[PDB]
């Protein structure tokens, strides 16, 4: 969601000198100056900014009087025109310019900035100058002033009386740029050229899933047709092949119109580069795959598409497991096809006209019930039994079960089963490794929690901490890991540098900013500083925040629960739900003694800000410091003692007073 | 690629007093003084340096006048000679020296330094001295002055009239050291003695690979010939054994000429140590291996070479997997040989003349179709079937499949298969462990990324951060891990102490040094300091760098993208591609309030330098501070406010002015 507006202007201007200036401000100050205007005028792009976009500060002695007023109305009412003005450069050189004013538009059709395109026509006109000594001085400067607009732009007729042709060319340039000078200043979305498909669109993902399904179907079906002959053709299996072939041809055609992700950058939408990118990467595999035994078996090259498209899924853990189960099934099927091919070859030695007792097909025929007949040779098991038997055998050898119904007993079968076992061992090992890694991924976090728990327990047991204090520590550990689930705030906030840290911290401390009268005249910067400086704590019933002699160095705001400030074993304050206690740091400059114990009745919630951070923030911002001083009344100041005398003391002392 | 020049000089001088001095500088200052010249003259090697290499500061009263001039021309035109001079030591002792000047040469044949070898001939001449009281004082000092040159060098004829012999010896010494005094001062490469082969050469790696292939071939072939008899000799299997044996003899001969890597140091090229290093390490295994059943079976000791040479490959993960697959195959082959040996022994009990029904050879003969005949005993399976069957069986027991075609049923076979299973369990477990470690190696990094992603997601969900801000955080996380791929700059730059940190940081910030006019009069040290002090940030569209009240404490250089400085909801500046904004830290000494909001239009790229580091660098370097102050013009100073009044305000106020 970029806002590429300067990029479009510099891509369309083709070495121009646009002078973008603000519109809603009086005098229309200049906002941006291209580094082509720094040469046409001699002003560096630090002295031209914040000046009028009329170029009023280059208007001089003999500047055309009417043009100044006319461009003034042109800026008054928002409209676009073109002018020929006679300005002065930084060297007081009378030089002509072509003004191509064109207002810009906002998102919801509002004028925001004024664009001013400039061109130099010094050699194209007659710049009458007073401080001259010879006629030639009136000509050489013409070659000096125009260098990139005469030898580059108009060099075909550099002859006199063609100045009217130059004026006509300027008029044609200004008239035929109605939409080229208004790229609609706006925060837009990425745009693609016509007839280009985004690689992450909703259609492309569905197309990729369909291609994956079809590739798996072809991988399943091609070896079956190659090995289990099945040369009989039907209606429900001869049109599907053609449909899949034309679908893959459509995919090849449509893959020329995809947005290839750049090496570390973003998407590229240039048809002039994607075409040979695809050509050099994967135009060989697809062509051969989508074109006799070789022609029907080459279709297995379609797995390259599956390999390419499965990159983001391969990152996860369970996706690799599903992929490996799928390839396990596919490898079992392929080995079943090869096993049946061997078994069919070996039966019935063709040199003689006998049947080999060794081959697993003969043993399977014996164990099934249907034997071979005739001596041409006909009989044996049906076509479903052969495939299910081959798959069963090659699945008993990949899972390392090996029952022994169907087993190698011929010279070829044994030396093929050796390769079967060699491959299956590695495949099965990879499956085991993936499963154990998947389990370790979660048991890592669980064991990370349990290790800390065990370390705390062993530390408490080793130093014989008395019961009643170890219980509190263990309860705190359990409760904090229950509430937070091991999610530390500091590690998460370390990431996301200080643009989102401030926003997150302002959101977290919303319960001390929105509902408290001190933080209502604070600018956003001060609120961000305070939010990033607070930090928060969680209390538990019976826990003391301040003792009877601790140094108060924090302002604490209670957002949930109830506190109890007790002094001399007497309750002197009860706090809760919007009460602030602590000390007046900003006008005492001395750490105090906490005069009373602040216990927690219920499960409390406090946002405490340290003394130093608060003092720094209040020192940096002045007006908010006064507002905070005036608008903060502490409900329990833990610096001054409350002077009182209990009733029981009076009642006791009265007895002795009467006695004496 | 060392520059060992002092080492060669001290190894060749044999306790001399060379006085290396620079040549291209006037007066030829002394550069280095050996700690043998600190005794011949009494000058410590801190007062003799930066003095003339002519020893002009030891030239005294009665020094030989002609020799001073002659050595002066000898230094004038670059040439080597020898002189006999009469200098004074630190104690003003008239002492004779032998000068052996010899210029040194650069890489491309240039004179750089002048070498001056010295010797003492005090006792070898007549040092007439004035402050003497008795004749014996003219003799004892002769023994005092010469101690390491008379009792060590010339002690065979310590008799008078032999001083001419000493002069002849000095002449022979100086004449026959033409190349020994010029070791060609140059940054050379490691040099090996003639007829010594570098262990990491391109020939040695090919030789090692060939030896590995031959060792695997021998390991495959020797047990087959020992067990599967095959005593018939052919032409294609009797010369190969001799060729391999002579190749291994050549390897044994050639292993005496290898550069053994020292214990923690570098290669050693001393033939006097490598020979007994190899002799003590591995001269016993090779000799016996390269020398009846014992003689043909001892050739399996060649696996020691494989074990030795496979040390760097064993570090990786996949190499161990390939090695374990190879040893799995080799162990299966060896167990096949042992299994066939047992099966061949057990058939046909030789005490009687019957055939044992139990032995697996008989069952295999029944299941194949070819039975035993005769009762000497002839028939059975062919020689290919026996080996393929043995390998199949011992592969069904190592992969834990166990079909059951071929299975132990005799007393010996069962108690051998027990050991088979015991070994195979451990081998198969090791293969599984290696596979799971290999997978964990990469899933560690992937899970490390996913754990942080999940923690961020759970933190956002737990604290109910509103939508529209959690989306930005998640997008930032995804985008930064996409661009950087988890490669943190700080951890990489922590390594490589501050010689390559400076160079790397200068290279990274090349887009603010080369194309910016402030950094053009800065020495390399200042550029290194600034580069190591910058740090860089990446922005995103809509992200704010400075708010309306933040403290500007950084100079920011934009190298890619576009920024937008807006004040009072009005665009006042547009930045991009070489624009610097911030504050003038070096002449204000006060943190300011950012007067405007700096938003990012497109994906920006900023190099920001903090206030304190910049101030330290500009304080340490003085002239560059002035150059930086003069040559830096901020395009948007975020300290001063721009005073303006919008057009809508004027238009609105005019209506009320007319109304009243
Ligand atoms: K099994
Ligand atoms: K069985
Ligand atoms: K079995």
């Amino acid at each position: 969601p970029q806002n590429t507006f300067l990029e479009n202007i510099v891509r369309r201007s083709s070495e121009s000198s646009f002078l973008l200036g603000n519109a809603q401000i009086v005098d229309w100050p200049v906002v941006y100056s291209n580094d082509g205007f720094c040469k046409l005028s001699g002003y560096h792009r630090a002295d031209v900014m914040q000046k009028s976009s009329t170029c009023s500060f280059m208007y001089g002695e003999l500047t055309d009087k009417k043009t100044i007023e006319k461009v003034r109305q042109t800026f008054d009412n928002y409209e676009s025109n073109c002018f020929e003005v006679l300005l002065y450069k930084k060297n007081r050189t009378p030089v002509w310019f072509y003004m191509q004013i064109a207002p810009i538009r906002n998102e919801h059709e509002k004028v925001v900035l004024f664009l001013c395109t400039f061109k130099d026509i010094t050699l194209f006109k007659q710049p009458i100058e007073d401080d001259s000594t010879k006629g030639w001085t009136k000509f050489a400067r013409l070659t000096r002033a125009l260098t990139n607009s005469r030898s580059v732009l108009q060099q075909l007729t550099p002859m006199n009386k063609t100045e009217v042709v130059h004026k006509h060319s300027r008029l044609a340039e200004v008239l035929q740029l109605g939409s080229d000078i208004l790229p609609q200043y706006k925060q837009e979305a990425p745009k693609t050229p016509p007839h280009i498909i985004l690689h992450y669109c909703a259609f492309k993902t569905t197309w990729d899933w369909v291609i994956l399904i079809l590739t798996f179907y072809t991988a399943i079906m091609v070896p079956y047709n190659v090995s289990f002959k099945t040369k009989q053709n039907n209606i429900a299996w001869l049109v599907l092949d053609s449909v899949v072939d034309v679908i893959f041809l459509v995919d090849i055609v449509l893959n020329f119109h995809t947005t290839f992700v750049g090496p570390g950058g973003e998407v590229i939408s240039d048809p002039k580069l994607i075409r040979m990118n695809y050509l050099k990467t994967w135009f060989v595999i697809d062509l051969l795959s989508c074109l006799f035994s070789s022609l029907k078996v080459v279709r297995l090259l379609r797995l390259g598409r599956v390999a390419r498209k499965l990159d983001h899924y391969l990152e996860y853990g369970a996706a690799v497991l599903v992929l490996l189960v799928c390839v396990f099934g596919l490898v079992a099927h392929w080995l079943a096809c090869i096993w049946y091919s061997i078994g069919d070859y070996e039966v019935i030695d063709e040199v003689t006209n006998t049947i080999q007792i060794d081959s697993w097909l003969y043993q399977l025929a014996l164990s099934i019930g249907t034997p071979y007949r005739y001596n041409i040779w006909e009989g044996g098991p049906s076509k479903d039994s052969l495939y299910v038997s081959s798959l069963y055998f090659t699945m008993t050898s990949l899972t390392t079960i090996g029952f022994g119904n169907i087993a190698p007993t011929t010279d070829v079968e044994k030396m093929f089963s050796v390769a079967m076992m060699m491959v299956g061992s590695l495949l099965y090992a990879t499956i085991f490794g993936n499963v154990t890694t998947i389990f370790q991924q979660m048991y890592a976090n669980t064991n990370r929690y349990h290790e800390m728990l065990n370390n705390v327990r062993d530390f408490l047991k080793l130093y014989q901490v008395p019961k009643g204090l170890s219980e509190r520590v263990m309860d705190y550990i359990v409760s904090t890991w229950s509430m937070s689930k091991g999610i530390d705030t500091e590690k998460v906030l370390s990431i996301c540098p200080k643009d989102m840290r401030a926003d997150i911290c302002v959101h977290l401390n919303r319960k001390v900013f929105n509902e408290h009268p001190a933080f209502r005249l604070a600018s956003d910067g001060c609120l961000r500083a305070l939010a990033v400086e607070f930090q928060t704590i969680h209390c538990a019933p019976g826990d003391l925040i301040y003792h009877a002699g601790e140094s108060v160095d924090a302002l604490c705001f209670v957002v949930s629960g109830s506190l109890e400030v007790i002094q001399d074993d007497e309750v002197v304050a009860i706090l809760g739900k919007g009460d602030v206690f602590g000390d007046i740091f900003w006008k005492e400059t001395t750490l105090a003694h906490a005069c009373a114990n602040v216990r927690a009745l219920t499960y409390c919630d406090l946002h405490i800000i340290k003394r130093e951070a608060l003092l720094k923030v209040l020192d940096f911002y002045t007006a908010f410091a006064n507002s905070f001083s005036r608008n903060l009344t502490l409900t329990c100041n833990l610096r001054k003692r409350i002077i009182f005398r209990k009733i029981s003391d009076v009642k006791k002392e009265e007895e002795e007073r009467l006695r004496q």
